[PDB]
Parts: structure tokens; sequence; C-alpha cells
């Protein structure tokens, strides 16, 4: 007995009721009529989704192991193959899950922090972005380099230089498999597997580029295996196969270059564009709002001063810049519907069974615009993370890295990156709109998966 929901159409269930292009509005819709939890029909699919606070909190938290299952999916499963951490479930995802988190804590891979890294680049960031000369540019493209070096400076040993040819065939290969992944076609084509063969091209041109990555990570992994010195790891890689080595005698063990070659691909589509994303997203809000701009750059001046570059030790001090990078991920809303899950056995649900494998869908969103927790929802507004006093005020209702057993595995790296990077960022530069302030738009383009802010020009003009 699955939770209520629309009728299904025998073999589409409810696809042609629901919205592609922004099926997160369809699900709103669909509360207003069948409440917190309810069922829709993806084609012969059921998907239970968990709309609200006291919804999704009581599955992903209050539920969480029996909500801890990745929803699997026809395209998933035939690029990762099961392997890694995103896309894996039981055993292997507990295991790599639990070695993933631990190396990617502040000091878990060696002598150089995580937050050094993340430094250097905030760093070659400014040095870019001071290179536009103040002149008009989109951001995008040079935005998108940071995350991804982070990454590359995490898994690989050292950062690759900007100009660096095989830094910019790694990326433009994920931001490619990225634009193509996002699309609502995508959403249509998981649950109505033939339609893949609507689109060899396409297809062939994803694969094509996981096979690229996936065999130059490969590369990497022999040189990383070359110069291991157990005695202090360098990096992810390092790390990864230290354990290996451990587990040599077991044939079950989950650690060898299999999972290996997934888990640091992993790392990278679950780190790159996110966190691309929200940073465009960021600077295009302090954009539009001036008045927040300055606060935060009155704090970095009264806490950071000008000649000394940021570090996560001054996010302590500075409640307003936290409150506006909350505000930011609050409002950028990066993935409304969250990320699919599937219960791991049957599961009660309140006053419904939901059947061992179904799809979970626990609308993020909806946790992050609760009208009442964040009054005026839509309007960006660092006083949403605020009290009376000008004092942080964490919310239970933050939920954009999801919550329970599978929250994002790289929360503190993503925190960190935006932190690091927007007052980094902010402390050298002043925002210059091309237009008009009011003629800037900030509604999002939700359409597939990952939201996007609007497209925009802007000029890093160097402060004085
Ligand atoms: C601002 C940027 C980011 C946001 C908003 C974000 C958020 C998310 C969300 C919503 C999920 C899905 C949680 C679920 O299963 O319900 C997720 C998963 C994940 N994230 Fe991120 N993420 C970002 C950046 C990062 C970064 C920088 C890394 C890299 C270390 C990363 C690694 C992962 C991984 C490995 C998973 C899969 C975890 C699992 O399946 O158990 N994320 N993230
Ligand atoms: C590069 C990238 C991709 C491709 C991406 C997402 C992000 C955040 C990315 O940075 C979000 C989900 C989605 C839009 C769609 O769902 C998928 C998520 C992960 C994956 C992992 C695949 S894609 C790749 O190049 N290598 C993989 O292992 C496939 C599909 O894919
Ligand atoms: C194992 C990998 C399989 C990948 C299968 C991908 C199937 C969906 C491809 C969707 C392509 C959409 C192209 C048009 C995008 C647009 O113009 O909006």
């Amino acid at each position: 007995k699955l939770p209520p929901g629309p009728t299904p159409l025998p073999i589409i269930g409810n696809m042609l009721q629901i919205d592609v292009k922004d099926i997160c509005k369809s699900f709103t819709n669909f509360s207003k009529v069948y409440g917190p939890v309810f069922t829709v029909y993806f084609g012969m699919n059921p998907i239970v989704v968990f709309h609200g606070y006291e919804a999704v909190k009581e599955a992903l938290i209050d539920n969480g192991e029996e909500f801890s299952g990745r929803g699997n999916s026809p395209i998933s499963q035939r690029i990762t193959k099961g392997l890694g951490i995103i896309s894996s479930n039981g055993k292997r995802w507990k295991e790599i899950r639990r070695f993933s988190l631990t190396t990617l804590r502040n000091f878990g891979m060696g002598k150089r922090s995580i937050e050094d890294r993340v430094q250097e680049e905030a760093h070659c960031l400014v040095e870019e972005l001071r290179k536009t000369k103040a002149s008009p540019c989109d951001p995008t493209f040079i935005l998108g380099c940071a995350p991804c070096n982070v990454i590359c400076s995490v898994v690989f040993q050292k950062r690759f230089d900007y100009k660096d040819q095989n830094f910019l065939t790694l990326m433009k290969r994920f931001n490619e498999n990225f634009r193509i992944l996002n699309s609502p076609w995508i959403q249509v084509c998981n649950n109505f597997p033939l339609l893949i063969d609507c689109f060899p091209g396409t297809h062939n041109k994803v694969l094509k580029n996981v096979a690229l990555t996936r065999s130059y990570i490969r590369e990497k992994v022999k040189e990383h295996q070359a110069s291991l010195d157990v005695n202090n790891p360098r990096d992810f890689i390092d790390c990864f196969l230290i354990k290996m080595e451990q587990e040599k005698d077991n044939q079950k063990s989950e650690f060898n270059i299999e999972n290996l070659v997934g888990t640091v691909a992993d790392l990278f589509v679950a780190g790159t564009e996110t966190t691309s994303t929200t940073l465009r997203y960021g600077l295009l809000l302090l954009l539009k709002h001036p008045e927040v701009t300055a606060k935060v750059q009155e704090e970095i001046d009264h806490v950071i001063g000008r000649h000394r570059s940021p570090c996560m030790q001054d996010r302590s001090h500075m409640p307003y810049t936290d409150a506006v990078v909350h505000e930011i991920q609050r409002y950028s809303d990066l993935v409304p519907t969250g990320v699919p899950h599937a219960v791991t056995t049957d599961t009660k649900f309140r006053n419904y069974l939901i059947p061992k494998g179904t799809t979970i869908m626990a609308l993020l969103t909806s946790v992050l615009h609760d009208d009442k927790e964040f009054p005026n929802p839509n309007i960006f507004d660092p006083g949403h993370f605020l009290d009376k006093n000008g004092n942080f005020k964490k919310s239970d209702y933050f939920m954009p890295f999801s919550a329970g057993k599978r929250i994002c595995a790289g929360e503190g790296l993503a925190r960190m990156e935006l932190f690091l990077f927007l007052t980094t960022i902010l402390q050298n530069f002043n925002l210059k709109s091309v237009d008009d302030l009011k003629n800037l738009n900030t509604t999002a383009v939700t359409k597939g998966i990952v939201s996007l802010p609007p497209s925009y020009q802007i000029c890093f003009i160097p402060v004085h």
C-alpha cells in the first residue's frame, strides 16, 4: 500500500501529468492535492515523493537506514557499474564512503591539509580574475576551474596550471557530460530506456568522455603507485593505495583499483559542477545585492584585513558572511528534488508500506523554502540565518547537501570552497554589473536535476 497519488496511465505512469522541464513545480502541485507523501509513476516506475520538513526528515533521518539506498538508474549503472560511492549500495557503499569521509577530513591525507589546497587555489583564482583587467566577462568557465582544480589537488597531488592542456580537456569533458546528463531528457530516458537508442551520438559522446577520463585517472594511479611513500600520503590516491595494501590478503575487500578509479571519478562529478554553480549563483546574488556584498567586505576587512588571505578559522568571527553563504545555498537551491534514493527493504512510513527497491525523492527545495522557517522564502536575505543580535542562526531546515545517512560526502569541502573562494574574491575585487542592476535577473533555470543561475556578465574591479 503505497502512499496516495495521481492515477497512472497504464504504460507511461503520470509522465504526461508532470512538466519534465520543472518536475519540482509538478511535485509541489501534487502535494497541494495529495499531501506530504505521495506516489507518482515515471513510466512503469513508482516514485514516492516526500515534501516538506516533517516528511523529508522523518524519511531521511528518523528512518535513515531504510532510506539510505541510492535510487538506481540504467544510465548511472552503465557508466559507474555500481562502483565507487555515488552509485553504489550496501556493504561496498558503506565501506567506500566511510573510507572517503575520513581521508577527506581537513588533515585526512598527509601533512598538507585540504584547506591549504583550497587556499592555493583561491589565490590562483583571483590572479586569473585579475587578468580579465576589470573588463566584463562571463565568469562561468574561470569560476568552474577552481572547483575542478581543488578536486585535482585533493586526488592527484598538486593542482594543474589553468593553461595546462591536460587540465582543460579533462575539464571540458566533465562540463560536457554535465550539460548533457543534466537534460530533462535523461530523466525521461532513465524510465523509458529504449529512448536511449534515439540518441546514438549523444550516447557515444558520453561513454567516450567517460572512457578518456577513467583511463587518464588510471594513468595517474600508476604514477601514484610507483612513487608511493606509505609513511606520508600526498593525496586521496595515496591513501586509497595504502588502504588497498592492507586489505591485500582479502579478495572480498572493496578497496581495489576498480572502486578507486570510480571513486575519484565520483569525486570529480560530485564536486565540480555543483560547487561551480553555487559559486556563479553566489557571485550573481552578490552582484544583484550590493548592500550585502558591502557588509561582507566590511566583515572581511575587520577580521581578515588587507594583508592576509582568508582561512577557515575566520568564518567563526564572521557571522554575516556565514549567513550569506548559507542564504546563497538556500536560495540557489542547486538540487531541488534531491538526488534519488531507494528504500533498502520493505519500509513502513506512517500508514503506508514502501516495497524494497522503490525509488524515493525527498524534496530538498520544499525544506529550503519552508515559508515558516524562512519568512519570504523566495527573496535572497542573509537575515534568514541571522538572529536579532547579528549572530549566525543555524537551521535544521538547511538541507542543500541533503540529510541522513547519505548527506553530501563533501559537505565540508563544499562549504570550505564556498567560504574561501567568495571571501578571497570579495577581498580583492569589487563586483560591477554591465547593465543596470534592476535589469539583472536571478531566477533560476530549473531544467533538469541541477538548477542553474541565469546567464550574466560581470566585471571584477580590483580594489584600492
Ligand atoms: C556546493 C556544492 C555541493 C552541493 C550543494 C552538494 C550536495 C550534494 C547532494 C544534495 C548530494 C546527494 C545526497 C543524497 O544522497 O541524498 C550529494 C552527494 C555527494 N556529494 Fe556533494 N555537493 C556539493 C559538493 C561536493 C563536493 C565538493 C564533493 C566532493 C568531495 C562532493 C561529494 C559528494 C559525494 C561523493 C556524494 C555521494 C554520497 C553517497 O552517495 O553516499 N560534493 N552532494
Ligand atoms: C559532471 C557532472 C555530471 C555528469 C552530473 C552531475 C554533476 C554535478 C556533474 O558535475 C549531476 C548529476 C548529473 C547531471 C546526472 O546524473 C548523473 C550523475 C553522475 C554520473 C556519473 C558519471 S558522468 C561521468 O562523466 N562520469 C561518471 O561516472 C552520471 C549521471 O550528472
Ligand atoms: C551509459 C550512458 C548512457 C547515456 C544516455 C543518454 C541519453 C539521453 C541523451 C539526451 C540528449 C539531449 C540532447 C538535446 C539537449 C538539448 O538541446 O536541450
